[PDB]
């Protein structure tokens, strides 16, 4: 089982960024 | 089984980014 | 299982970033 | 079981970065 | 079980950085 | 208060050859 | 107060040949 | 008060040949 | 106050062949 | 009160060869 | 009195990915 | 009298990534 | 009276990346 | 009367990552 | 009268990394 | 002064072949 | 000056193969 | 001056094979 | 001056071959 | 003055090879 969260709660004025790789072949 | 879950709640004057990848062939 | 969480509450004016590889093959 | 949090409450000016690689071939 | 977490609560005007490598083949 | 976001997310470029100013961001 | 943000998140380049200014940030 | 972001985070790529510039910060 | 991050952060080279300037930073 | 940062964090380099200015930091 | 000639003279291949049986000779 | 003849002579290969049987010669 | 000539002359491969059966004689 | 050649002559390889059964002769 | 000739003659290899069976005879 | 000569007068009842690169860029 | 030269004045049943780089670069 | 002269006069049921390099960047 | 010659008057049922780098950057 | 002969007059059913490196640079 694979979860993946982003929360975001407060006052953002920049870049939250996320990157998952999960079991891949990537290149 | 899998889960991908953004949750934005607060103000956002920025940007925000996911990307993911599971269990792909990517190049 | 796999959980990957990103959580933001406070004031950002900046970048916040998040980069995860589990069980890939990558290059 | 792998956990990967990252929690970010206070005041960001600069830039919080995390990268994690586990059992993972990578070059 | 690993568990591998990044916390802030000041006030960052700097640069804070994680690295981490677990059970991988790296070059 | 003036903010530019350039940003470039999950995006994938197979094979390049011989060009110009390719995925990049210029201010 | 002006803020610039240029940023490049889990893209993959497959090959790139004879090229110029390929995936890069230019202020 | 200015800040400037030029961040690459969680990128890949697999072969480069001949090229110049590529996946670089320049300020 | 002016603040400048350069940063690179968990990215992946494969092979790099008679290139010149390839995931470096320059003020 | 100005502050530069240019970091080198977690990056992966295979093989380099008949390079130059590879994964470098220039002020 | 039976000859065969499976010849490759001066050929340029500039990037294979993801391919099988690219250029060769089968007998 | 039988002769065969498998011959590769002066080809250029530029880049080649996950492939198989590339430039060979099967009896 | 049988001759065979698997043969492999003056070529150039520039990187082979995860790749099986390159520039190879196979009887 | 039976004459087998496999031959390898004046060939040049860059760099050979993660490969298997490159400018080999197998009988 | 069998003769079974498997030669290697003025090959360069650059670098070789995590690979097996490179420029050998197997009979 | 570039010449390039190929010259048959005997019998063939095989494969000639000629390749040729002067002052050029070939991948 | 350069001269490139192939002259056949026997009688072949066999291959005769020739490859030339002048100058160039090639990969 | 460069010469280059491959001259075959007798009878050939093999492989004759030449390769060259003058000057140039090759790999 | 550079001569470069490869001459055969004889019978020949087997292999004859060359290879020459003069003045290059090969590997 | 460089000069350089392979002669062939006799019998050959085996395998007469050459390799030659003058000024160059070769890995």
């Amino acid at each position: 089982r694979l979860a993946n969260f982003l929360v975001h709660s407060g006052n953002n004025f920049g870049a939250i960024l996320s990157s998952t790789n999960v079991g891949s072949n990537t290149y």
